[PDB]
């Protein structure tokens, strides 16, 4: 039971409050503190009880989970409380390099206290709800033990990883990625259909049914890359390459940007000439793969 | 019982129109087909499929009558000396093509008093009748509502009819693969970043498709903010997304993999930026993608 596993929360930003309040809201016991102290007002008046110090908030709780601005502000918090931490989780959201969750969890071991580093896919109002996707690398047993708590967060997007600490922001930048892909495909498209005078909204339906589509593409996809065998079986790079050429030209005519079709068509081109122009879309890996 | 009463014919036969054949056939249509090289419709006559002699066979025994060719030289070639025999048909022509061909060619059928709908397809032959195809419809609605159930049999749940504007088909199309290749180029560059740590693409993928279907969501806030042309922050500012695309292409040059499509991604983001739109939301990046370069 939530009323038996206490939490606290280090940093009451925008997103720390809305970690805070999904906490509470679960029913667990929920410690606060915030080096500016109205940010928890809101919070306690709904419950959360209010630390005297960073100290105060780390002998409260079992469970510690910090969200702050950078690693920078997590050392400056953490080093003077070394002795403080000993047998306790600390579960940092805070989002950063891979070197800097490595480091963080090696200093952690060297003052025996158990460490997770977390990702958090998602904005402030999407926490506790089944869009949340939050990122945890580390100890698996820690993560077991406390799976029930943290899935207050977001109960169908909890996902641990491995043991590499530094997994969770590679896999951040990873999605981001493709977040970056989806949104830029919707508004080239957006744009194309304006000129006709369609609007986004009626767009939007039909690109989301044909985004669903492409991950059964990404699924298949997968192992050939894995393999690294690349059987055209739908399309060969030729027809890719032709159709993005369509897609380009179709643009500049019609008076929009067609940059970002012009960019895909030249990977496509390194395709064909490094030999794959009889292969399927998964051989583009070795495009992604070379550097610069 | 209904696609018995519901003759169709298939004009070209190539690896898509074999595949339309074969559904409206298995549907249960009584389904006439005719190919140019006519061994091309052995294995569907086969199967029950009726051969057509001729073009002009094709058409009389139907009053539904699909074409899936090469290109629309090839739909002209075709149709051009049957004009006279078109009045009271509906023609469907799912060949791939531009916004004016399609236009131009419902211009020619008006003029012979024919009914026409120019149509795309979404989906490769194998995945004709299941519910993963796309099939879009430009023209008369009259004419797609009257034959919706029997286009059903291609793809009965993406079956979608646009508007009036023939041109249409031809333009959804491409906005709709330009979706594909920015959804597919953001999965390869994760699994190239996420090689590096000996991570396998299949290991990967679900997450990968988890958080695709996350961003469906996204697109549906940012749609009407396009629209009306106000991209108020909300969620993440300009900002935000032009610094995380700082790291993404920073940690891809060390880890020793492509970097140009995050660097291409920061371009973008950094013209938003220069005009104004720090503070706005992923939205305001629609003035981006309309200058012409
Ligand atoms: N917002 C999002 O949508 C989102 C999404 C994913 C991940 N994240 C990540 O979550 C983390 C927090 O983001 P946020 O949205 O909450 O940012 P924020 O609203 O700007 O708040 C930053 C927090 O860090 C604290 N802080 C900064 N420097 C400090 C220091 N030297 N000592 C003590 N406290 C310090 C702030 O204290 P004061 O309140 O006293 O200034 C505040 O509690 C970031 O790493 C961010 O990238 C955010
Ligand atoms: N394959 C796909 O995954 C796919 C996906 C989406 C859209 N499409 C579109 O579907 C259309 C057909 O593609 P496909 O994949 O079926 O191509 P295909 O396998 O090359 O077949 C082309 C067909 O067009 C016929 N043809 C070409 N010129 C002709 C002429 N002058 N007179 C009579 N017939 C002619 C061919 O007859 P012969 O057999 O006698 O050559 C054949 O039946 C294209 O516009 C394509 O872009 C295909």
């Amino acid at each position: 039971n939530a009323a038996q596993a206490p939490v606290s929360v280090i940093g009451l930003g925008l997103m720390g409050q809305a970690l805070a309040a999904a906490f509470l809201k679960a029913g667990h016991p929920t410690t606060v503190w915030n080096r500016t102290a109205a940010k928890a007002d809101q919070l306690v008046s709904e419950g959360a009880t209010r630390a005297g110090s960073v100290a105060d908030a780390i002998a409260a709780s079992p469970l510690v989970v910090l969200c702050v601005t950078d690693y920078g502000a997590v050392r400056e918090l953490l080093d003077p409380l070394a002795g403080s931490l000993k047998g306790k989780v600390v579960v940092n959201l805070t989002t950063g390099t891979s070197t800097q969750a490595r480091e963080t969890a090696e200093w952690a071991a060297g003052v025996e206290t158990t460490y997770l580093d977390g990702a958090i896919m998602a904005i402030p109002p999407d926490i506790a709800t089944d869009a949340a996707v939050l990122l945890y690398s580390g100890p698996k047993a820690a993560f077991e033990e406390h799976e029930a708590t943290l899935r207050a967060l977001g109960a169908a997007g909890t996902t641990y990883l491995d043991t590499d600490h530094g997994l969770s922001a590679l896999y951040d930048m990873s999605l981001l990625g493709i977040m970056w892909g989806v949104l830029n495909g919707f508004l080239q498209g957006a744009a194309l259909l304006g000129t006709a005078k369609v609007k986004a909204t009626t767009f939007a339906p039909l690109a989301n049914t044909m985004i669903n589509v492409i991950t059964e593409y990404v699924t298949a996809y997968a192992p050939q890359i894995d393999e690294g065998k690349y059987p055209a079986g739908d399309a060969t790079m030729t027809v890719h390459q032709d159709a993005m050429e369509h897609l380009a030209e179709e643009s500049e005519t019609l008076g929009i940007s067609a940059e970002m079709p012009r960019f895909f068509k030249a990977l496509a081109d390194r395709a064909v000439a490094d030999g794959h122009a009889d292969s399927g879309y998964a051989a583009m890996i070795e495009q992604f793969r070379k550097p610069s």
